[PDB]
């Protein structure tokens, strides 16, 4: 079959001048982040539950209402768990569904159950609902470059359900969204009417976003077929940096060091990587010292981090989109 | 209810009178089937090849043309072969897709793959294309009743693509489409909303047609729990007899002899009745004396066993479904 | 390299005359069964339920008034389910637990669970309540030939929980307790302190009752390894018949005709099989009529069919243990 | 052009004529093969036994000392037991090895593990020397007829170690010698420098002898790929019978009665079957009374019953290979 | 609620002051521990042999000799190896049986399995009698206070039988005694009469000691959620050797360096830590100079490095468990 | 089964003189090594390309042509791809070949399968042309020596085909050759006649060369049981820096450095892991900046990085073999 699915090895990113790395840091709010995408997700979301569906719904809804034509697929499935049958839904947005290539965006949207301990609730603000609100914080910075679109290339971004153990952490209860939906992708022909290849190879990269917004986090190099991507983090960081744009941050603890982790972390990412697509894996170690607890909520996050991230983040897509 | 998923169990027909089946037998023609639904199916259609597409074109069209409201699926999927990655698709119809329960009737609609030997083109006429015809034929003649739908159970038609083997019969080179819809079944819930149960648990009981075609067809009785539904196509068979409604047929060459084989054939149903679907399996023993050759063709049918078919069939379907 | 799990190869039965055929014939109570054994356990017993419990009080109590040496195990374990994790509790009862080899009469004593169909409340009469009651009728029976016991052979009895699906019948929803202790035998060494050797290998034969009480039961023959032992329960019946100690039984429909049936019902035996486990398997074909019905009480036993197989069975096992 | 795999299902044989019939028949000698092939077989032989290397050296020295042009290979492998790691050697003995196709014969040549019960040795003589002799006396009998090999096919024999098992019947303890070498010739390149073939594709049908030599064996149609070539066997016994060049033989007792079956029975076919070869499965159903004790021994052989049935066989094999 | 399971996620220790910590540090005598706890150990004992019944009994009686309440259970089970089938026994040391939840520490009791090289014996004496010492020499030292337990939460103590390969390390051959229990456990409702959780998840913390004795450890932090307790020993390694507490001890070389090792050492936690236990895995990186030679022996080991290792153990399971 | 397989272990090294410490650097050329070895094997060469028969046969003329006399197979075999099957072949080369033990150098030699980027044509210097000469001059500048063999320990040399994945990494697609020669292997008697021991456990310690020939190489310490040959690694280079035979080589800028690293890394070592051979796996982290570009030819090769590693290599590999 035609070997499109080689072009994603030789890809080379568009860099930005100065001038145009100022452009960005003004173009993104954190506090327009923290009011309209943030705080209506601080709620109990564990999957079956209404805060499942009032998550999907403000998600769906803050989306909709940009002008860039975004495709939205609800993709929902049952599987078993240690109580029982279980309906999950992934959330999936896309730009130019027909492309063959798309760089993707991903978190989880599901918060794990816990009954009421100490009569507070679990609500997992770096885990996962930051993550969801930067991805929703870049749709709208860049819905202007991102309309230029009505090298075969466009965006994506992924919410999956059922990161969590229900109960404990074993392959047969966790990971529900991501196993299901690679497999899936696997098995569907791309583009319309392919007869040799599939959605998946159709990935470019998949970064994955989890437990982010604690103070000083540090984010190792996981893996080699990915390595020349991260260090381009790395130099976004460096520069912006320079050039004072952002905040209270230093260069003697950099948020993307240069220290290869090893092993891996098990996450959403598995069933992909498996399958041979890469993956920038943007989890910190050590994990938050909040690390499901009740105490991972709004007042232990850190407003400064979360924008630098958010400014870096937002230079990547863009140059990785030669837009 | 949570619940319902038990009552196939205690489901029991609608038997017909004397005036009524007369009028039935008389509401179908065989030569009707064969010129419009069969011979436009006598055509080479393995998977991936232009008469597979035109297969498909003509069984959607032939549907599409009725008054009852059915409901068209294209389920297209990716898989690997011993020649490399292919694409299949089967086909579903459905009436009033939102009845938690469906009875279902099947067949394939691929032919095998061959070269051309001897200067001849292997079209399956029993294997499987009278199947198809006879499907397409019996939604035709009870279109009238059918569409009085618009005891909560409607019907559903599926074709398959991909039976059978393109090199050697294994478990990974076969029952490719069949393989694909049972796993997509059992991980969808049913009825829409729906958080315990799935498609597969609304399937009140598969009725798999194969290898038909061929004169004094005899049809053993394979499974001990869907033995009760076909002591009723006995008892059909044994009622046009006698009151004179069935051709060229005796009561010494019947086709459903109370027999016992009492072992198992590889098929389309294999993958639905390892997850507990009931089964009625209509495929002979032995198989049609021109099994795989060159010769099983137009020529080689017998017009009279298949109108007979026919009548028993679409008795048994209206009795099932108490119209 | 040891050794006797051989010996059960080679063995041979020590047949009885007319007048012991007599005696056996007139020891057997099928109005103190009725009465003693089968009717307490006509009722909702499903995995978990209070009536489940009651059942295992009952077979433990009856057990226990004989003066032979039983020894009573409960086997206690926790799975996973459709519905979540569940307790169940198989029964073992072992005459002489030291001995090398044991011959095993076996049953499962659960009841299928139903919602209340019309009020009503399956209690599955021939599934399995009466094999319950025939294999504590044969412990009391015999209870004078057996507290001889104190060849290194003996007896045992086996009542298995979940054997039922809860939901739809899959490998992972079926065969709850024997998928569990086939594991555990298997896994155990016997005889005590033995080295080499397994409780599983200490199976002399498999002796499965399932689905029995209805009146014209025909029993098959499965497997060629165990032919010969079915064998000589046909000319037990045939003998037993020509002495007049069978009641409304007649040699032109007897119970164990021979016919070869070919393949497998899937049933409690199927984790020991694939083990090499010898397997008798007194599992009628067809089913009875009122199958996974409400109609599968009390009032559609046949009495006399059950007393008859009563006689055969207890001449077969003084047989094969010498006695 | 390869391609060629589909060429065993268009094969049909050429027909033998009532003098050549009387030919073959006074061609073969029950007495020479008694004395010179059978004989020295009936020893101890489970496998690393003396007797293991003495028997696969009698069998190559018969072979070696015909005329035809035999190619002799020995399959040394290791693997895993009851008793631990342990080694096995088939005899693969072949005519035309660069052939694409051959149509096989086969058995196994180990005996099966004991311990001297009764202070006896067990032989198996039905199971398998009679099987091994009569495929030496049938490489004699036809010596000069192969000779002149020199469509694209040519006959292949094999005698397979470790059918039995050792300790108890499962799918790791049985049919050590065909799970290899079946997985060996799926994974082998045939023809010659081949890119897309292998050696399991080039076995035209696979003729299984096992459990031969007592007196009135009846012979199931398993499969229904091979049986048009069931039904040729049942024909030559007729023929053969009808021109009096049979003993002691009944039309009434004929071998292959056309009855099925079933299921299946497991044997050294399954692990070729299973991967989509074709097998005319030579196994009686039911096993001769002998079966696994140590009385299956010379004495309760039947002399006719192997004579009748070696002249059918070199009868159905002159007629695959049109010679 | 049927919930409990999560408790341990959410336990904090209870932090002794430094009189208590003098207390500790004057409570344990190494040599005592050398004397009757460790040179008895320092025998051949690979399972099945004599040395390996001799080391059961030797920590069975000095538990057995200790005022608080050990209840003291033996499970013994078969298995296949290299060799053949084997029978193999842990040993499970509990207090409070009943209660719901246990800290756990374990360590492996058998010695690797060699031929005298040189005329000399294989003892493991890191690998692992020392590990197996400091455990008796820990339940002695804490007895008054471990009598206390008579929070639903106790101590419990583990000695795996069969850890290494007895001829090469394969997922057959290795973890023998821990792959049986972890399985034994996850099917064992917990606490008695529990309807939906296990043994299993009664484990609240798998402290597993392996290869120490060595001088100049470096012990890893392998897993991110049972980091917040490795940063414990490092608290209490640094305020014992402030307090004077330590011998022959530097800051520059402590024992727990907070460096993190992302590669996973296969080792008896991992039967454990797939079905979700929480893990602190004490093994050090690298291993031993001595690691599988004949100089692990008694002259290799250091005495200061094992004294201090005590007294930070000690401190922490007072800590665990706020005695 | 004898105890040989434990020879591995105990074995030491017989370490070198700073004089024949010299008459190794001098005794190698790195110019001859270019020409001769390295240039004809820079072309396209992935599975069944002409290219990848005459790197076979490149490979096998330059060992056919030394003194020693090496022992030559060639492993041919069928799998399964992405594209259909195809046919592959191992190049095996070895020293002594019925000797108990063999230490085992190796690397793959096809080239990855690529569409013709910008004219350009992947060639794969480092990935793996470079490891394939490497080996060729250690035979040749080792040859006079080597031939002193004719401690039951010699040499092997493995060049494996169908490393590359053809479309997507995933176990099914990568490592045909590695998984198919591990598995053969295993199950080969060794030595000849033995009864208990393969072929596997000869392989004292499988040293993988791979991505090698690019400046400033950082190889880290990957498995515990391995560690001690890579100190030598690290000790064997330091003295070779310190005696000035080491060109463009600084000590900062070491090669082995003491790095410990996760581990895996997929690769040819995968498949002998899982089965217990102790493995030196000499890869570098990062990887070297042109990996799978089309930049990975001739020109960005550095000669003294190269010279350097053939001088520590072939010292290695004298001390393991105490020549
Ligand atoms: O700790 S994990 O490696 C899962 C695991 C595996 C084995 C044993 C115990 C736990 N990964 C993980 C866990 C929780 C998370 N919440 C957000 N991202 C998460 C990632
Ligand atoms: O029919 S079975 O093969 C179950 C089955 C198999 C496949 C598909 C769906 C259902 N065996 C069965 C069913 C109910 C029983 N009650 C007592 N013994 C029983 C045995
Ligand atoms: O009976 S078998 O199906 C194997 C089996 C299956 C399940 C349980 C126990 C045994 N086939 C068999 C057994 C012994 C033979 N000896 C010669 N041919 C033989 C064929
Ligand atoms: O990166 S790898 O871990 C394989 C992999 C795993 C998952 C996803 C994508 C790729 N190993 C690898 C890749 C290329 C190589 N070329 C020479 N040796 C190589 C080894
Ligand atoms: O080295 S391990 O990772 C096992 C292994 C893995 C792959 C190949 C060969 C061996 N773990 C191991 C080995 C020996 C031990 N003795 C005490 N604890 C031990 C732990
Ligand atoms: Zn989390
Ligand atoms: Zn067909
Ligand atoms: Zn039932
Ligand atoms: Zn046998
Ligand atoms: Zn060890
Ligand atoms: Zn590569």
């Amino acid at each position: 079959a035609s070997a499109w699915p080689e072009e994603k090895n030789y890809h080379q990113p568009a860099i930005l001048n100065s001038s145009a790395l100022r452009q960005i840091a003004e173009g993104t709010s954190i506090s327009e982040m923290w009011q309209n995408d943030l705080q209506p997700l601080l709620i109990e979301r564990y999957p079956g539950s209404p805060g499942s569906y009032a998550a999907r719904q403000h998600i769906m809804q803050r989306i909709q209402r940009l002008q860039a034509d975004w495709v939205l697929e609800i993709d929902t499935f049952l599987s078993q768990t240690p109580y029982g049958y279980r309906s999950f839904s992934n959330i999936i947005s896309t730009l130019n569904p027909t492309a063959k290539r798309h760089l993707v965006l991903a978190c989880h949207y599901d918060s794990k159950y816990f009954s009421h301990w100490n009569n507070r609730v679990f609500v997992g603000a770096t885990d996962s609902a930051v993550p969801c609100a930067m991805m929703l914080e870049l749709a709208r910075a860049l819905d202007k470059k991102l309309l230029s679109l009505k090298p075969d290339l466009s965006l994506q971004l992924i919410f999956f359900d059922g990161e969590e153990a229900f109960l404990h952490w074993s392959p047969q209860d966790s990971l529900y969204g991501s196993r299901h939906l690679a497999a899936k992708m696997a098995s569907t022909p791309h583009p319309p009417g392919a007869r040799g290849t599939s959605q998946l190879h159709g990935m470019d990269l998949l970064v994955l976003l989890d437990l982010i917004g604690a103070p000083n986090p540090t984010f190792p190099n996981f893996f080699p077929n990915s390595a020349r991507w991260f260090e381009r983090l790395q130099a976004i960081e460096h520069e912006l940096h320079e050039l004072g744009l952002l905040k209270d941050h230093s260069l003697e603890g950099r948020y993307f060091q240069n220290y290869s982790y090893g092993g891996v972390i098990q996450d959403d990412h598995i069933p992909f990587l498996r399958r041979g697509v890469p993956v920038l894996h943007l989890i910190p170690s050590p994990f938050p010292e909040v690390w499901h607890t009740m105490d991972d909520n709004e007042e232990n996050l850190d407003e400064s981090t979360i924008d630098n991230l958010n400014k870096i983040l937002q230079v990547f897509v863009l140059e990785y989109l030669h837009l």
